[PDB]
């Protein structure tokens, strides 16, 4: 199409013209009014998801109005709706479950238990 698409590397921007993907290819942010330039490509790609507030997974629990950017925020959100812990402390005298993976290696460091 009419479209300009960046040939760096890893890259699926695309742009109205060749001056903002000439633009894109210094380095400066593609979003109006914010100017700023980076060292790198990388630099500049994970500057920009900065700006999004797309968020494009929906909870998929009737009343739920909450959404998600990522897949694994989504599932781990759910566990909240069903009441889910899949882990399970090993030590004896513990029993303690958790909902995030994160909150069952939280315990793990801060209390020295299996
Ligand atoms: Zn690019
Ligand atoms: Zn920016
Ligand atoms: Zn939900
Ligand atoms: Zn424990």
């Amino acid at each position: 199409c009419a479209a300009y698409q960046c040939n760096m590397e890893g890259c699926t921007m695309s742009f109205s013209s060749e001056k903002q993907l000439m633009l894109h290819k210094r380095n400066i942010c593609p979003i109006k009014g914010c100017g700023k330039n980076f060292f790198s490509h990388k630099y500049l790609v994970q500057h920009q998801r900065v700006h999004s507030d797309d968020r494009p997974l929906k909870c998929p629990w009737k009343g739920c109005k909450m959404t998600f950017k990522w897949a694994w925020s989504r599932t781990e959100h759910i566990r909240v709706h069903t009441g889910a812990r899949p882990y399970v402390c090993a030590e004896p005298d513990c029993g303690q479950t958790f909902r995030f993976v994160s909150d069952f290696s939280r315990h793990k460091r801060k209390t020295g238990h299996s």
